[PDB]
């Protein structure tokens, strides 16, 4: 019954979790990796399954891309008793030793959107659960994946505010001009669209959130990603995302 | 080439220079069912795609998702492929009291309380459709029948808290955006909507011409609650109204 | 009864409700005397006052001085004296290559490059022109048979670093304005002036309806100098231009 | 060269390297007879220039008109043609209830509420006087019989919302500037007025000495609108003042 | 080389690669003491430096002084010398009314209510501690018996009005601060200090691991000044803990 | 009755209503016994706290530390204790080609890079010294016979990035900061230091009087590596002036 998820509190079977991947097609995906999986509904960039992991259900919720769709979902799930938030996405290396396929867990969010600041203001830290993020960690190193702790450039945009030239003007506008060195140089893994917003919009909401992505591009060498590897890599991403879950359950 | 994130071709678009870009993708057949030969291009995400002929041109119909992130792609990916005017239709909350529903609101400039405008444009560049195509949209409003209103939107990157509602889980609103909306409504802005800020800041700072055109379905300051039949109309009419502002862009 | 500034009185506009706002006083004359039974009403600092007739309807025309500060004060003084329309005339350098001197300029938007549109809306409002007021000058200026550019200006508190001006006494732009001249070209805005966001952004905000409209008198990518004869067929075709565009706005 | 707004050279300035710059060009005359061999060098807009000798030395009198942006023009015209020392009087209202209509403030510092501050110096920097000349200008008032405040002015780009007017056509003042006044008192601010943010901020960042002496001509804990009565003799002891503060600056 | 304000060399360091740096100087003999052979290295300004053995490796032991400034100077020139993970202990005072005094604090993020933090990072970076640094001090405090909590430290340029403080000489709190305990207590902000923010994203973006534990030392929905009584024992508690968290991160 | 960091009583300060506040607690006895009967009343972390009398008026010297947050302590605590003049004195580096190592250095405004300043007032207030405290700081430093200047002087919540160091751990500086010294010097800034934008617009806001002086011990732009004489006579030199200050600023 909630405005946009169209899925009502009875929908979701008690969960108090959600994964929450940016793709409505990861949805069903990481459903089947738990038990009874369920579709819910389906509506905008909002494809909701619910599934059972170690007898506690789980809801599995798509984000679409950006802040503003995130910031609805997030709400909406929690107008039904969700509190934990995991984010499982994917993600481009800023580090060039950080490679495809990958795993990386965000430590705290540079906040590169503007959902984050409905939230709060700039000065508070885009910072994960501490509960989540150590979840993540460990569900990613128990996984076998090669895992990276740390910031996370997290953008509005695809294209400029990654620093992406490849496009329609071919211009970056100069706030980010040269950002993507600079982000490089103080150590920041990854770029991605979302965390800043989750993670932001949870810790001063009393959620807890986290963001694990899988990386399917290294900004070092190019801005498209190559599409043979992304299969493997969103297939990793979601068997750890599932463990971390888990590990939050219990 | 194929754009990474919409999955469609220059080829696939047949030489449409136009777009019109709805956020719901379920509404995107719905428009390009009022065009000719509408077809299906791809689905992926959140960004539905289909091609439809106007007069005999080439248009483009294509969902962006909520929220500037996701226009912000869709925008650029058919900027790419050769889109160089983009009609975003929809529906909206007023939050004026002289804005009832069923009333058309034709952004003229945009509140920008979104982040992705400023990836383009900092903040001091004005948020403002083409010319032509506000003015488009403002004849095919009209001619539509309804009682079209031009003016000043809000464009928040959250349906919550950036549009002041406090019926929420944590009831809170960041200072902010505490009585902001009736400092919008006292400088006269008309609506709040999650798009058209990115859309106008990203294509007016490069060289594409936008304009938002959105059927009003509900005002925040009116207790009265709109029948079925009204909401289903406005919707119709909206779409109508963004199909035939595309016909006057392409004459 | 009086206004501070403009010493003039409601009664001195004898009901009008639309002014013409040049910036330069001595120019006020010249477009009051377009009209019909034009009429001195006060001259203070900058504030050349006068009324004039248009299809027998009043008009004031009211110089504003140079920037965003003296111009809310025009303005905000017109306003307690029932003027609800501003209609901005002047002459303008572009910074477009297409942009050629005679042409005119509508402004769909400002950059707000400026501090007094912070004293009526924060950043993220639009300086945008009232709609009817901008189709009025768009038409007025297109029936002068002048090429006409709608499109963005770049509104800047200075003449010279703000509009990324070298040659003056100390050589130096301040950070924020290096490089932002081939920002604003390549963002396509059409040229500077000094005083659009405040006045767009002030009357967006408070009610008012309002507009610029410039004839091209210099263009800042051009070398050639313009001769006497166009820059007299210039300035006079831009307060022809403004004055048909209040015939326009007139009810 | 001839200056572009000013209208004058560096030669029609017989050697001045100190300016008198009052807002209101009519004043220019006034104080310009206050010295030694006044000669009317230019009017063209708000700027009036007469030249004028004080103890033997050329001392310029240029009106700015009411703002930064004007004045930013003023001031950098004249620094091109060889001036390099700058004395605003102005007028002003005081914000602390204890200062009276009639008395002088120099500014030790400024407020930026304006907008061409920014454009010589980020907000950071400190918007304040020349020591030479804030002390000529207290001494000079001391000495001329006025009494004379020595403190922080709020330099704001509107008369209106900016320094807090609430009788104004909306009656609204926007949120960044709701409380502001009662802010200011409460840091120990004097007075209010326009153009020393921008003044001071471009000289000091600009290698030029500038100071804001400004008869009060309102007490603000009192009205809004200054009273008629008292305002010729404040201006003439204003500029007796700053008269006497420029022959302590040449000495 | 003499790193120019702890006036200590590389080799006076015996190859230690952390630091425990608290803020009080007289906090650090007590830190060393808990360790092996602590010798006395220097004392300037708010910087008294030890070195001591802690399971044979050498750790350094630094007092920052209170702030954000003096702590930047500490970090850095400690680095210069091959330190690279810096553990913070300090005092807080928490605004959460479940957490006591006497209860430990680690850091997960820091509101930056400071201004040295943007001297390495713009705001829209977070002040996040190193994972494995904030995993140490988790277990440390937990194996120390401790009372310790996880979450955001709102991290002040100010003990009085940036922590909204109002038993003070003025009295006030500038606008920006005004109600900012409560809108930090309504987002999960466990406590304030004073050193966090600058520590925290100078080191996440320098290539340095840095935490901040800190011990309650008043709740300040009770009081504003902190009790003597129970400020020595939660100090020692405090210590204990960031000695076996130093010693977790050397394992 | 006790301040909480300063560990003194208004009892302790007998009528003290003047403070001297050096960076350095080493430096505070030094000062104290320039007067009459030095006492010492605490030392606390970076907090030395003398008394001492001159011209038989108690007078306190107090210790700031490194940095505004901890000079915001000081100054808060010694304002409860009924002070009410600050006197800043200390040395700096200039960054100017024409000030000279021995020169004095009176700020007359600063540059805020600080973030405690904010927790005052907001960025566009001045950091501006009060004028007796300027004018007494001058005197006394022209009365020792040094060269003096009076400017403004950056204010940094760093030693090392906000004073574009790059001879640093990671050797970078943060975008904001790239540049800047050159920016500061073309804009005329005499000097680097790290406590006088709190200073200033923490006590300009807050009805306390404030000044800083400085003795030259270092230029940026020189190589020329000043001896120990000259350096003992300028840090002797300028506790001389401040001490000289005090006594002009009393009764
Ligand atoms: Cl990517
Ligand atoms: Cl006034
Ligand atoms: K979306
Ligand atoms: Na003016
Ligand atoms: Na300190």
């Amino acid at each position: 019954t909630v405005f946009h998820l169209g899925v009502t509190e009875a929908d979701l079977n008690g969960a108090t979790l959600a994964i929450i991947p940016g793709d409505p097609a990861r949805v069903q995906k990481i459903a089947e990796l738990m038990d009874n999986p369920v579709f819910l509904a389906s509506h905008r960039e909002y494809t909701v399954y619910r599934a059972e992991l170690d007898g506690q259900s789980v809801v599995v919720c798509s984000t679409g891309i950006g802040g503003p769709s995130t910031s609805i979902a997030v709400e909406e799930l929690a107008q039904l008793g969700v509190r934990t938030f995991l984010r499982v996405g994917t993600t481009g290396a800023i580090q060039p030793h950080v490679n495809v396929g990958d795993m990386i867990v965000t430590t705290g969010s540079v906040r590169l959107d503007g959902a984050s600041l409905h939230f709060a203001p700039m000065e508070f830290p885009a910072v994960p659960d501490f509960d989540v993020a150590t979840a993540m960690k460990a569900a990613a190193q128990e996984s076998g994946a090669t895992v990276h702790m740390g910031v996370t450039a997290s953008s509005d945009t695809f294209y400029p505010g990654q620093e992406r030239y490849d496009t329609f003007t071919g211009r970056v506008v100069r706030r980010f001009q040269g950002s993507m060195k600079e982000w490089q140089d103080m150590g920041v893994l990854n770029f991605e669209m979302e965390s800043a917003t989750l993670l932001t919009m949870c810790a001063s909401s009393g959620l807890k959130a986290g963001c694990v992505a899988g990386v399917i591009i290294n900004r070092t060498q190019k801005e498209i990603p190559d599409h043979a590897t992304l299969k493997e890599t969103e297939a990793r991403s979601i068997k750890v995302v599932v463990e971390a879950a888990r590990k939050m359950l219990k």
